[PDB]
């Protein structure tokens, strides 16, 4: 699913990232476009072998098992097929463990260079919530 902007923030919101760990909602839907352009089944490959799933890029190494990727952790307890998804519940649910981990969103390249330090509630300006 290729979700809009609203859309994905009022999604977000229901499912509690509004303010978790400290991040308001626009941090988590500018992560999203800037990660999958905000549609579900995105998958990028890495050159260390491992792949980032879905709407938030969540990388198979420490998150997610696909069967292809060795010697990694599944921390989320999940076959990263679940990330892809259009009930974005299971991807949520395992950034919820990620940002709690040490590093914050600093884990999202995405959002560290794009979203980190900018003026990101523009990304739910205009957005009934
Ligand atoms: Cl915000
Ligand atoms: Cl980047
Ligand atoms: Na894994």
């Amino acid at each position: 699913k290729v979700f809009g902007r609203c859309e994905l923030a009022a999604a977000m919101k229901r499912h509690g990232l509004d303010n978790y760990r400290g991040y308001s909602l626009g941090n988590w839907v500018c992560a999203a476009k800037f990660a999958s352009n905000f549609n579900t089944q995105a998958t990028n490959r890495n050159t260390d072998g491992s792949t980032d799933y879905g709407i938030l890029q969540i990388n198979s190494r420490w998150w997610c098992n696909d069967g292809r990727t060795p010697g990694s952790r599944n921390l989320c307890n999940i076959p990263c097929s679940a990330l892809l998804s259009s009930d974005i519940t299971a991807s949520v649910n395992c950034a919820k463990k990620i940002v709690s981990d040490g590093n914050g969103m600093n884990a999202w390249v995405a959002w560290r260079n794009r979203c980190k330090g900018t003026d990101v509630q523009a990304w739910i300006r205009g957005c009934r919530l």
